[PDB]
């Protein structure tokens, strides 16, 4: 895997960023991470939802550096979304999240996965301390 620069163009909620990447603006969903949702009619805002949605956009906002960094599969979802590990100053935002009790470890589809055990273990560390979506 490597990563490759982008720069923010927009924070969308916890779970998906536009960047510009290689000069194209581009939607990007964050691998391996399911934050609760704050738009949407099915499910409509969930508990955490907010905080999710601020942690990722105070997290990247503040970064000096983006990086992207894709998996071994499919680069794209089905709705054209890039699928990649997002770092801020060398931060993964994907395991920040999951550190945080902000996100559950989901969507696990493999080759995409190379980063889970990883993920796994900072899920079960946010669990053992009970932090927000484990409290
Ligand atoms: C993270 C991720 C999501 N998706 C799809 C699964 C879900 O499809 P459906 O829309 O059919 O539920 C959707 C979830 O996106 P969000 O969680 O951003 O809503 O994106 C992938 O296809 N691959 C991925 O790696
Ligand atoms: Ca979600």
């Amino acid at each position: 895997l490597h990563k490759e620069p982008a720069t923010l163009i927009k924070a969308i909620d916890g779970e998906t960023v536009k960047l510009m990447y290689k000069g194209q603006p581009m939607t990007f969903r964050l691998l391996l991470v399911d934050t609760p949702e704050t738009k949407h009619p099915k499910k409509g805002v969930e508990k955490y939802g907010p905080e999710a949605s601020a942690f990722t956009k105070k997290m990247v906002e503040n970064a000096k550096k983006i990086e992207v960094e894709f998996d071994k599969g499919q680069r794209t979802d089905k709705y054209g979304r890039g699928l990649a590990y997002i770092y801020a100053d060398g931060k993964m935002v994907n395991e920040a999240l999951v550190r945080q009790g902000l996100a559950k470890v989901a969507y696990v589809y493999k080759p995409n996965n190379t980063h889970e055990q990883h993920l796994r273990k900072s899920e079960a560390q946010a669990k053992k301390e009970k932090l927000n979506i484990w409290s």
